[PDB]
């Protein structure tokens, strides 16, 4: 799959290219360490290209936006502020048939991460081992991919992405057990994105362009109406953002913010309010 690529906006699982089942684990509010995989947001990674150094600030996702840092001119490796350091950058930089990554510092490119038999994590000069290999795994992908969800509104607990009675139109609705409620979620590896099957119907979440621009469900197309870049939050992984890659600047969102039984859903431009925010879960 391409799904796992080290993307920009992308929120991840860092491995030790050694064992799939252990992840880069912010333990405290400073402190991090290789720990069993749990799926806590401590354990999951956003990164953040910046262009212009061609290296990523790798940013936690538990709220806290505390980034990987080399606690130069130490040997060690914390979560910090971001200060905009220049060892608080880090180059990724993939073997593309191992998939292993080398994480290697802006400030001093001569040092990678490396991490230790104890589980513990530093900084080192590179050798051939495999204790500086580490393997990405994308979140929402390992979660969601081929699986039957439910995606309910954070305006209300109980407002969920339907399919109309008897129209295409994708609606608001409370929760009642049905398959016009129920979505697959497939990545495409073609578009790098999702579609959104309604299992009703069998099919998919698709924008309308018009000027009312609602969603509807649509038989199966190439074009980029019918494809989502399914992201958490920008700093809160127990929330979702959908953006439509015929225009990645707009995303799924709810028509006047009203909660009400038959509210259209659209897609609008974004701007992460609740009415743009969803609760997906598996059924």
């Amino acid at each position: 799959t391409n799904a796992n690529d080290l993307r920009n906006n992308e929120v991840f699982f860092i491995s030790p290219s050694n064992n799939t089942n252990k992840v880069l684990d912010k333990i405290s509010q400073s402190e991090v360490k290789l720990w069993n995989k749990l799926s806590g947001a401590n354990q999951k990674w956003r990164l953040i290209y910046d262009t212009n150094k061609q290296a990523y600030k790798i940013k936690v996702m538990d709220n806290t936006s505390l980034i990987l840092t080399w606690n130069a001119p130490l040997s060690s490796v914390s979560v910090k502020t971001d200060t905009n350091g220049d060892n608080q950058y880090w180059y990724l930089l993939q073997n593309y048939i191992s998939r292993n990554v080398i994480i290697r510092n802006y400030m001093n490119p001569n040092l990678v991460l490396q991490y230790n038999i104890d589980d513990t994590l530093m900084v080192s000069t590179q050798t051939s081992s495999s204790n500086q290999f580490f393997k990405f795994s994308n979140c929402i992908y390992e979660a969601l991919n081929n699986r039957n969800c439910k995606l309910q509104t954070q305006l209300n607990s109980d407002r969920f992405l339907s399919k109309n009675l008897n129209s295409q139109i994708i609606v608001l609705w409370q929760w009642f057990d049905s398959s016009r409620q129920k979505w697959i979620i497939e990545y495409n590896e073609t578009k790098s994105a999702y579609t959104l099957k309604c299992q009703e119907n069998n099919r998919y979440l698709t924008w309308i362009q018009n000027s009312n621009n609602y969603v509807e469900t649509y038989q199966s197309t190439d074009s980029l109406i019918q494809y989502w870049n399914i992201n958490y939050l920008d700093n809160d992984a127990s929330k979702y953002i959908l953006y439509n890659l015929q225009d990645t600047n707009r995303v799924l969102d709810v028509y006047n913010s009203q909660i009400a039984n038959g509210t259209h859903v659209i897609v609008d431009s974004y701007h992460g309010n609740t009415n743009q925010q969803w609760i997906i879960n598996l059924i």
